[PDB]
């Protein structure tokens, strides 16, 4: 119910849910948790900032992971971003 | 930048430790947010690992990494800076 700077290993189901909250003070939490895993691996797994628009990061967030199973959301949520983003937009 | 938010894509050093030290703990948590996103993509990675470790000594040992850090450095990002701090002082192995 509140995404903290203490929920280290965040798993990617209640990543998810901050992020698609009605609550708009967890989405913009989920979403700056969100922007320290793009920063993070943006050019070493996934390319690249000035080829896109941050929305366009965002909603392909939003579309990898509203398609994932349970199964899959239940694990931690970095990783699970960062395949969102290296499976598409590849650095090669 | 007055605010950290979502759209602060390449967040320069100079911009995350201003927030990271501000006296508006909302700012402050946030800035400890954007670190958190870092750990996670990191940990276990670059850096190792979140057993023996708690959350405020990561935090401490990031806050004094980039107190020292000369200002030529500052403009660099900070994710690559936390990422470097972590590393040095949690290696992996």
């Amino acid at each position: 119910a509140h995404l903290t700077s203490d929920d280290v290993n965040l798993p990617g189901s209640d990543f998810f849910r901050f992020y698609r909250s009605a609550d708009k003070q967890e989405k913009e939490k989920a979403r700056i948790y969100l922007l320290g895993v793009l920063d993070a691996t943006e050019g070493k797994s996934w390319c690249q900032y000035s080829q896109l628009q941050t929305v366009t990061l965002q909603e392909f967030v939003f579309e990898f992971f509203n398609k994932l199973p349970a199964a899959r959301l239940h694990e931690r949520a970095a990783p699970l971003i960062e395949e969102a983003l290296a499976t598409r937009f590849p650095c090669k």
